[PDB]
């Protein structure tokens, strides 16, 4: 597959943040959603602009321990210094002694291992996290992206407590990449819509025995991700997703999955 | 593909807890189990007989906004307010897109969703909780069904921490419906028995690759269930089922699959 | 299968710990690995060495309640007695009713059920706990098994929080063993490698669909297991292995799978 290239500087932002972004002063978080193909490499020009040691650590994907991101493997990086990270994939394939090799494909993500402690212990906290989705031939594609990372007792280092809001008409194949991240156990509940617990969170067709839920348990550093059809035999509505481990919910662990008719119109909700 | 009707009551129940009935003074806690096939439509005229808005929320099932139950989206239920509640359920099939709709069937659960607070932590708290199974057509049916739910540190609201036994015959198809709420992450543990991490909790043949467990973490609104032959290459016995958190199981968090042999009698 | 014997014992250690072991005075925590083919049945001549009563019990495998290794069941063993314990293990296939019945084969566990309480926790917490591998017919055999134990805040009772080292050759097949006990849940997770979310931790070929992942949420008494072609598209290296609760990895919770080129040596 490809050789690719980007750029990515991990920036400290306003209310004491940090995040990672494409440019400098377009960082966010989560970080920017990268999205590679099986067999395709991805050489990450990383750039540490901030006052502090900080590092690209990534789950999944094919690295060497020279992009470790890691004080053990010396592949963080100085302040203000820079770094070439490179992320490889293969597709699966038999082995010569006749087992089955795993491809990369997959829900995973990336974040600092060295920001506060030798675990990125502050740095995650403080919003160096981001998506990586790895796609086999054939996967189908969706209309949208949207991540949503349960971090300790925020989504998405929001303030009160509270998630974002997605938007999407009824029909529309909509993509979620679900990131927990910190010290607590969650689980992730949407109102409306189901998903398959496999590796595209859809069924694969009938033969396909992955259970059917709308809950997942999920601790620190795992990673799924599923695609709907927004509004699937339940119509347009603002859909609730939230954390259903009941305080967090009341804490205001909660967000709207707003689905729309297709003249834009919304059943009257009261957020 | 049948279109049904039932009348459900939230209540006020003794020692401080409220329960959802089939009929007024007869709530239990957990819930009535509600059982339908894929392709069934439910409407259930729901009545808060209580003094607090009170609302039937489900997972898993496919309703409409006007079905949610939220404060949200307005259709939860005033004080001694009456409600009809509308779940669909629809049978796995190919989209336009050549992907594959998951159908409506496995293993779910409803609640409250507006006691104490927006999420229902008052309602769950104090009994508004029930099981439910969609069936898919063909699947295997179970000899008796048993409900447990792992809701903060009680099993089913029960006093003292312990469970319900539940009584079998060695060869029985015995079904558990296995649901948790409140606060709390629970590992669920059956000691004798095993079941399949999937869909029906049992392996549909040699090519299901799910992994075989006796143990499963849990997290609030988890819902399982899974079929065993009672007594399987083990025998009769009292079989503990209980949780596997050291401290819940050393706090009662505990009950008994008694499996009788053909006589009648348990060993022991 | 085959009938199998061995001897086990109970003893206490040093640092009032207690471990199961195949030879008085060389008990380990965790216990020795028992590796079983699906039809093989082990008995088990148990010898409780210590001044408390103790137990063997097991996950997975077939038992009577005979050998629960419960007081419910009246099958623990008082202070310096010996007690045989039988499991047995079946392969999968049709019942006469044409559903599947699962099979034995998995990773699974043993531990000690009586001592401090009824559930072993005192037991669990001192070191009575070790693996059990059930394997199906014509499954891949590893180079070499490593266990893995998250016992509260502690990797395999070690002190100081760490964990240990595993040392392996770039291309080897390493078997990773992964068992959870105690009062917390964790999220076990390895740099540079990745495993398959089923039975064997390794996809049967192209029509599996379950989740490749690095990173896996374990409560109390959950058990799975996966093999890794050391190094296989990463190379040679300190590869970390760590619990991924921040608290617990930021306290020592780590150890390192230590892949060596074919010539001896590792990258700084
Ligand atoms: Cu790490
Ligand atoms: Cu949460
Ligand atoms: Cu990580
Ligand atoms: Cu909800
Ligand atoms: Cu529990
Ligand atoms: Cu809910
Ligand atoms: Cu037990
Ligand atoms: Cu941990
Ligand atoms: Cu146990």
């Amino acid at each position: 597959g490809e050789v690719r290239r980007i750029k990515l500087y991990a920036e400290r932002l306003a209310d004491g943040q940090m995040g990672y972004g494409l440019e400098k002063g377009r960082a966010t978080i989560p970080g920017p959603l990268i999205e590679l193909n099986e067999g395709d490499t991805l050489h990450i020009e990383f750039e540490n602009t901030m006052d502090v040691r900080a590092s690209l650590h990534v789950h999944g994907l094919d690295y060497e321990v020279s992009s470790d991101g890691t004080t053990l493997n010396k592949s963080d990086v100085e302040p203000g210094g820079t770094r070439t990270y490179t992320w490889r994939t293969h597709a699966p394939g038999r082995r010569s002694d006749g087992t089955w090799r795993a491809g990369s494909a997959g829900y995973w993500h990336y974040h600092d291992h060295v920001v506060g402690t030798e675990h990125g212990t502050g740095g995650i906290r403080k919003g160096l996290y981001g998506p990586v989705i790895v796609r086999r031939k054939g996967d189908v594609l969706p209309d949208a992206t949207h991540t949503i990372v349960f971090n300790d007792m925020l989504i998405n280092n929001r303030p009160a407590h509270s998630g974002p809001n997605f938007e999407a008409t009824v029909g529309d194949r909509v993509e979620f990449v679900m990131i927990t991240h910190g010290e607590y156990y969650h689980t992730f509940h949407m109102h409306g819509h189901r998903w398959a617990d496999n590796r595209t969170g859809m069924l694969t067709g009938p033969d396909d025995p992955s259970q059917v839920v709308d809950n997942k348990i999920v601790g620190p550093a795992d990673s799924f991700g599923f695609q709907v059809i927004a509004g699937e035999g339940v119509g347009a509505g603002a859909w609730m997703y939230h954390c259903h481990v009941q305080s967090h919910s009341d804490m205001g662990i909660v967000g709207l999955f707003l689905v729309k008719k297709t003249d834009g119109t919304i059943p009257g909700y009261e957020p």
